[PDB]
């Protein structure tokens, strides 16, 4: 049971990251997982992947694998994905179901709201009960054009944990509705989630690790953005709680957005998506797409798993200094504190 | 320190599985295997690997290395596959042992008895005792026509944990003494060795899992029979404590035997053994082979692999409903429960 | 906490290895990990690979990533090869150092002794102590030709823990300054470290497991020599405190070292290096490095990792006898009685 101040990372004028354990602990693991991120709304997917019915996809987050899918009556929902009669798993991928799902161990079949339609012999046996032998539901949102996943099944709305953030978002990308998959790396990174975020939150390495008229890294409730300009061309930065990332490149007709599916304490699954409008691509989206697959984002790998290594050595003295400046320069670590204060609140 | 009532499951028509930590907790598994594993009879063979002077096979199971060897005077007996000296293996594989075992460290030399027969400088080490750094025996009886052993040397026959189970497996196939091993499968399968039983007691998934004049499920002491008729012909599938399942096709003359040696809580290792008469393979028994090889050891494999998994989400809701009918008809599941209400027992 | 008396292994006369716990117990480890080898001079290379400023290497042990740098000013230093910014690792495999080291994150810029250089935007951090943020050090000594570190920095120099070493071992080899390393194998060695010493304190293994007038095993402090005779061409074979053997074959004009790096309780990392004096090999010494490396390591190693495997057995119980003879002869296992003895005194 580690445990971190109220007012931990409260200034970021004067603050260090959190101490070592805090990225290594199967214990704080354990704890982020069920006060975090099964209470909490986690980014799934855009829109795209689930518009017409029968589509569906899955996706694995703390050891749950979940299914999202999109009704017979065009009505989106999320079901965890094993089969309530003995737990064999029901879909997998991503792709359109049929109009009904059979389990392929007994053949119990739902239909896509989860309900159970057929149990062979079920009537035969003693005090079954066929509603309370559906497939298990959570809470799924549509929101700011994105996906959303509750495993409280009490939460409220997605707007509740991110106030603001789709209003600012449809501020910076317009034609989100429009836009369509076009690549994505799946990675089983060697690293914990919050050093993945730690690393999105600051441009201090832009330059160093990456071979701008001002760059403004603003908080607000549970969700900050870098801003600036690179007409007038605008980039956006947002960093959403617990750890989805939206990328709004200069042009504003485009996104990438990283999305975190913690393992365990030194593991992470992440997906980085690439999103145009074009369903055809031109050449210069085919080679952005090879550059951030060859270049950029080994580099953001290469860097997190690094500091992993690093901060269990004993020469890694328990904390690092987050070095922000007194002007908040666009090399300023302030965000780090930001979140960091965020994630001592559940380590009280 | 998990626990179970004595009556769980000994109400088969209102029944469910074991609560899903009994299936993956490594308290659960150490405790089953010292209770379970380290005292009962283990089936590791048939009679016809171990027929002739100076024959050896090996095994390994709960984490130990065993050697069966038939004697050069043709005793059938069971040691750990140490050496006493100071703790190197002494055989791999199976095959014909020479006349004595020679250590690879420091040649230490056994009789196959087991006694020591040589130890170099010896007699120029203080207070060596040579009776009692013989190799470590373990209690290895031939029984049914097949091999146990038992690390347990107060442990009393195979009869004793398996009444009657000999006299009706004859009464299955008249030709056990006869069977030869044509083909071995080895699988190190990552689901815990009660899912694979479970799946084993029940044909609700044969049809949907598996692209019969009436079928009977009886239960014995610490065994069941699955009996029934596909001249008339029957077919019979035994499952015998703790997870060693023989099979006697339709025809009676050759038989398929599954072994489970557990290996940890969501790990065990399967022999599944094809047993013919003939030494010279017919087309059908090679097609047979191939068969088990490629659709249905696959089959049955992928499931289990996939209930272990999905039996750790959040969204299985502890445990499975056992469905048995009131006509213990060949759909019902109340096999499981026989099996289940057994394992309690050693959960009190 | 597993324990062990003052007088374990205190009489070789009789005497017994470990308890098995000893070789597995991953608390054991823990344990040693701390109280040996973050408090012990650890031989990491001779002196060779280190001689000329800005010569670097990088070893692992115990978990920590270590950088051992020959300075432009040519002093060397040792330090934990990891950036006190926020962890990233600093330097990779080995050669020559630029004449700053620059970190691949941010980019924070350290002199060869680890003096902060440059960390951009510093001065606008609040109450940043740039002597502070240097790299962090850990001691280094050359001894007998050799280096060590040792990761506690009140330690006393290397002879207070080797007393008589390095003149004994310069009585061996003439030669050891113009040493150069001719082969290196590295093998992650699933045994404990301990096994691995075990192996090397005894020839009573020698000819049964490897297809001499007079073969002598002295104990000294915290070290041990094997010496004999094959003019009188003599043998030397030195295990040092904790595990670092220097064997100094026949003509004793080369060398082979053994250095272990423990990585947990059955896990250790080895270097076998191979040093003659040549810089251009003759054919002789290119067929011995091809012999250790084909034949004569492989037996070693096969032994150890055997030996872990066979050691956990319940049939293997608990302790092996270590077979001294009362003339001390040259297939006496009574080193290893000292070397348990020694780690012992750390299990109070
Ligand atoms: C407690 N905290 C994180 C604000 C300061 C810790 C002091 C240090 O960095 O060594
Ligand atoms: C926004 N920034 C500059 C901190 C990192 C960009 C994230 C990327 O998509 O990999
Ligand atoms: C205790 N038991 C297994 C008989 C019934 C458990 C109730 C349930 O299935 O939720
Ligand atoms: C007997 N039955 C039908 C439950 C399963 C057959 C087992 C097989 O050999 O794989
Ligand atoms: C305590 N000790 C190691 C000296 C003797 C242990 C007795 C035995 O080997 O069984
Ligand atoms: C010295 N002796 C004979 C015990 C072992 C030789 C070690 C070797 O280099 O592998
Ligand atoms: S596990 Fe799904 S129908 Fe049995
Ligand atoms: S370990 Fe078998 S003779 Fe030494
Ligand atoms: S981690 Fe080295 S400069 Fe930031
Ligand atoms: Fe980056
Ligand atoms: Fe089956
Ligand atoms: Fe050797």
């Amino acid at each position: 049971v580690e445990k971190l101040p109220e007012d931990f990372c409260a200034n970021p004028d004067v603050a260090w990251t959190f101490p070592k354990v805090f990225y290594t602990s199967s214990q704080v693991f354990e704890h982020e997982k069920e006060a975090i991120f099964a209470k909490s709304w986690i980014c799934v997917a855009h829109g795209s992947e689930l518009a017409q019915p029968n589509d569906y996809i899955t996706r694995k987050v703390i050891g749950e694998n979940i299914v999202i899918i999109r009704g017979k009556d065009s009505v989106l929902r999320a079901f965890y994905n094993v089969c309530p009669h003995r737990g064999h798993e029901l879909l997998s991928g991503s792709g359109k179901a049929k109009n009904v799902i059979t389990c392929p161990y007994h053949a119990w079949t739902f239909k896509l709201d989860g309900s159970l339609a057929l149990a062979r012999n079920c009537d035969h046996v003693e005090s079954f009960d066929k509603e309370n032998s559906s497939m298990v539901p959570l809470k799924v949102e549509e929101y700011a054009g994105f996906v959303f996943i509750n495993m409280d099944e009490n939460a409220t709305c997605v707007e509740d944990q991110l106030p603001g953030f789709a209003e600012r978002l449809n501020q910076a990308c317009g034609v989100i509705k429009d836009l369509k998959l076009a690549a994505r790396f799946v990675t089983e990174t060697p690293a914990n989630w919050k050093v993945i975020v730690d690393n999105y939150m600051e441009c201090y390495h832009c330059g160093p690790a990456h071979p701008v008229d001002k760059y403004w890294h603003t908080t607000h409730q549970n969700w900050t953005l870098q801003y600036g300009f690179a007409t007038d061309p605008e980039f956006h930065g947002f960093w959403t709680w617990p750890c989805t990332m939206f990328n709004v490149p200069p042009g504003s007709n485009f996104m990438t957005v990283i999305y975190e599916f913690p393992v365990d304490a030194e593991t992470t699954l992440q997906h980085y998506d690439i999103y145009f409008t074009n369903e055809e691509l031109t050449q210069d989206q085919k080679d952005l797409i090879e550059w951030y697959r060859n270049v950029f984002r080994p580099e953001d790998l290469n860097l997190v798993e690094s500091v992993q290594r690093g901060l269990k050595s004993r020469g890694y003295r328990g904390q690092g200094r987050i070095m922000t400046d007194k002007q908040r320069s666009g090399i300023s670590e302030h965000g780090i504190a930001y979140f960091q204060h965020l994630v001592a609140q559940y380590h009280q």
